[PDB]
């Protein structure tokens, strides 16, 4: 009678850890949500087949409003698993769900899995150099979010890299592309004119991290804003001041313009 | 003709992903390094048994100086795997190893695994709020490094959390405890007197992330500086101002004092 928060990883069903696999296999009931992120290389059936269990998929409302009515009750009798893409407690509000479990007298355990937060290392940018992170959100009616623009500015002034998660509207099967994120950022620049994100800004796009052949591209906005980076999900990164080895990697591995090799220390 | 950079995960032999396990199992040669970190919850023998392959351990010099002479030659006519604790490419100098592979006409692929960079999410602290990261190094001889202190200052100053890696002597299997890290910081505070780290500073300690029973403790330095967090490795986090939900989690899950619900929010 316990609850397991189990991460499924970045791209397909094999991104789950062996630990999560073996534990998930032995749970009595298995729940999951697929709205916090997109696992582009697998399907529910493949995940179900891998753990040999039928998976009840929950919506954001089920989780956020009814977690303790749908999931917790069964944990007070059986071993329950709650699966999520990536790492269960990263860039989500899932940690709070552990507080709910505790208050219901249910013990919970966390099984981590690869997360985009660390997978950014494949871009060649030193992970310790990443500053505050943010999310580029889709404008809604008259509401046009812009906070993420200030995050980039703050990090950039400190010479730190900025990780930008991209919006997702799972119910409409909408996944923001790096292209759309760049368009939105240029518009915010026009509005704020802080010289933070322009046609000459160097950016890095990582698409489908976790797959064997993710798309890793670096370059100036003017050249990438209309480039095809393949299917979602995508994440956008605005590097801060680069170390020489970072620039070298971006050029040799991400096909960046050879001119960025010339860092202005 | 292929080199696989494969992450071993956080704590034990089951922390590798299903993808990493299956791929490594099929490789003709399997290399590993345990100088950037150790897998405290397992042994080389247990990792070898799970992978079903004998593993050749490489020292720091073997990798940084002779990667192209030890690993790459074999990857030209065989499938070779290179295992590292955590997520591959997280360690600062590892990304450059892919450039070496390209230079030798070797294709390389990255198989991710959980990293402490994302696993710290189990502390209840929002991942987007983490700023620049740093490592606490022991002073020695006429050298007393203090940069990690400036990192805390710059982060907290902007309401950001600071992830602190603690000094490790992998070869000698010697670890810096969170207790020791706190003492150094207090000693650095006495010299710089910037009001950054004191007896009243709230900190979070994470030990054995990845195991099913990690140690997660939060509290003021005056109360935790002599507490026993168990066996290494320990990770120290100096949070910035907390969101009320972060504080509630630290109180309910990490045993933090109720006091933080009003003092650090
Ligand atoms: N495999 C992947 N490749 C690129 N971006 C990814 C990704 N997985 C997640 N993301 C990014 O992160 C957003 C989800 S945020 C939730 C992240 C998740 N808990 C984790 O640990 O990864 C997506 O909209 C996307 O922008
Ligand atoms: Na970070």
């Amino acid at each position: 009678m316990v609850l397991y928060f189990i991460g499924l990883g970045l791209y397909d069903e094999r991104d789950i850890t062996v630990k999560g696999h073996e534990i998930a296999k032995k749970c009595d009931y298995v729940f999951a949500e697929f709205y916090t992120s997109l696992m582009a290389g697998t399907t529910l059936g493949r995940i179900q087949k891998l753990i040999g269990k039928e998976i009840r998929v929950l919506s954001r409302e089920d989780v956020e409003l009814n977690f303790e009515n749908i999931v917790l009750p069964l944990a007070k009798e059986n071993d329950v698993a709650f699966l999520t893409p990536g790492d269960p407690l990263v860039a989500t509000t899932h940690a709070e769900l552990r507080i709910r479990a505790k208050r219901a007298g249910v013990e919970s355990y966390v099984i981590h899995a690869p997360s985009i937060y660390s997978a950014v290392g494949i871009t060649g940018l030193h992970i310790y150099k990443f500053g505050k992170s943010a999310t580029v959100a889709y404008p809604e009616g008259n509401w046009f979010p812009t906070s993420y623009y200030d995050v980039i500015k703050e990090n950039a002034e400190r010479g730190l890299h900025t990780l930008l998660f991209l919006d997702i509207k799972a119910e409409k099967r909408m996944y923001m592309t790096a292209n759309e994120a760049m368009e939105l950022l240029l518009k915010v620049e026009d509005m704020k004119k802080g010289g933070v994100f322009t046609d000459d800004t160097l950016v890095v796009v990582l698409a489908r991290a976790g797959s064997l052949n993710p798309t890793i591209r670096a370059g100036y906005v003017k050249d990438l804003i209309r480039e095809d980076f393949g299917d979602p999900p995508h994440i956008l990164i605005v590097p801060g001041k680069l170390h020489i080895v970072e620039a070298e990697y971006l050029v040799e591995i991400a096909g960046a313009p050879r001119e960025i090799l010339r860092v202005n220390v």
